């Protein structure tokens, strides 16, 4: 028997333990069309069809984007692009209503509806028109039968859109 | 009705998902002692006792330090140091042994068994002694009623304690 | 050295695994109160006013509905009872609206939508009016500071709200 | 405007919740075979070689134990059986011992360490031996590249081993 003394530099009384952490994926498309008719007379939407090229995903994170096309995900490949058709606006006010449309993820299409908020109509420097609006959203994974090998633990089931828009008068 | 053109600069077609994430916090005691009587004719413990200042924790992380002080973690108020106390070395060979002990924490006691491995054994400089070894083992903050207050599902039940000593000889 | 043979009726070849399972909590509140006036005429709510008694919740479990009435969540013996308030009823159309009210929980209070869903207006077998509607929404845990001791990882900061109401006419 | 009473027993004042459940899947597997040499003068075991049927796995549940069977779990098409193969048994006392061996999931392989644990040596009703032990050990999913599509949310990394055996000598 013998009796030691630590060496306090080159000792480390440690320990791990493994915990979770909740944290919102935020993300845009970076390239998409769109066609809007809109009636400043009466603040109503008239036709608003939006085309997103899956491809121009961006969630700050370089190689979360390229898993994002793979077939857990948006099958790109396969289907580039997801599309959004307005079928109708119900107006609330002259600052809010309620948009219904057609949205199709990965060939898969359902309904939903978006909370239109009229941020802002004008006649810009030029005399020709501009508008400023958001729509709002919360769309389901499941509905879409979207990235259904992942759990709805890991990743949310909801997805919430929020598309801002500014935007021109035309010719 | 009116039509428009998107201005892409001021404009995002934009998402929000909620998603997990596991990870390991990492931790040490800065500030602690320990009695240690080791026998180099037979590579067997024949006494350790140690005694962690709770205080001295370190997760790189400041206000996760002083959290971990507070009553729903280590009650470092009523409860300043966790203890352990050797009651039993049972051999393997000389490189590997079994470690029964008496662990405290926050005054409640528990024996574990911690795997000792001697990472080796020598004549310093000075021809005076030295040891380096390592204790590790899982332990359940169950079975010490610690953190009860968060879920086995935020925070693991298991922590994995990696000791690690270099040590040198008396007087 | 002697040789065996398995006696396969007392042998288990065994394993354990944790896993997680998301799963919806469903709960209604037994005991209530509320103030509903309706203009058949144009389908528009004047006033709607709601009391529950906190203490009448159940969600199909006697010992969570008594942990529901603690500190850690609805602290029932300072709060009793939770509060919605209407402060405009927005139409859509006749089937469809949307509601703006406030909300009070344990003396927290904020504004929420609910959509107003208008299944059925009718005079009743004895020629006196009945309404069948419903209201639906989500309200976010945080935005109450409610249950703030439960991390949203274990338990979800969104409370999807159905009231499904018929009633009749008075005196 | 008009005046209404709630029908207490056609409403239902509502909500929903999502919650996190953490729980143990428990399992064993009904068709294996194995090779016993065991030395009851020194309480050694000598070759301890084991084969376990992928397929005849049971989890109390019919259509998870078909899923396990899949490619995200076993692949028992292509690897039908796992397999331990003993390499070490390293003494403690006559009750207890650390034994290493080479497990083999789906065709990956790696060396475990098992705590044998003696329960019990005897002579039979007949004049002929049994033996009573028990061989526990944690391994992880990841070490064998096994179920990687499955997060290590969702499922733990680590499955416990709890092999209880009883077992009569041999001709």
């Amino acid at each position: 028997m013998k009796e030691y003394t630590l060496d306090k530099a080159h000792t480390d009384v440690g320990f791990k333990i493994k915990h979770l952490q909740i944290s919102n994926v935020k993300g845009c498309f970076k390239d998409y069309s769109a066609v809007i008719d809109f009636d400043p007379a009466s603040a109503e939407f008239k036709k608003l069809d939006v085309t997103i090229k899956i491809a121009s995903v961006n969630t700050e994170n370089q190689t979360r984007d390229n898993h994002l096309q793979q077939d857990d995900f948006f099958k790109a490949k396969k289907y580039p692009d997801m599309t959004f058709t307005m079928k109708k606006y119900e107006k609330i006010d002259n600052e809010k209503g309620k948009m219904t449309g057609t949205l199709t993820i990965a060939g898969v299409s359902k309904d939903i509806v978006l909370d239109a908020e009229i941020g802002g109509v004008a006649k810009g420097k030029d005399g020709k028109e501009k508008i400023g609006f958001s729509l709002n959203g919360k769309i389901k994974r499941s509905d879409f039968k979207f990235a259904t090998s992942t759990s709805t633990i890991t990743l949310s089931d909801d997805i919430n859109l929020n598309i801002e828009v500014e935007a021109n008068e035309k010719e």
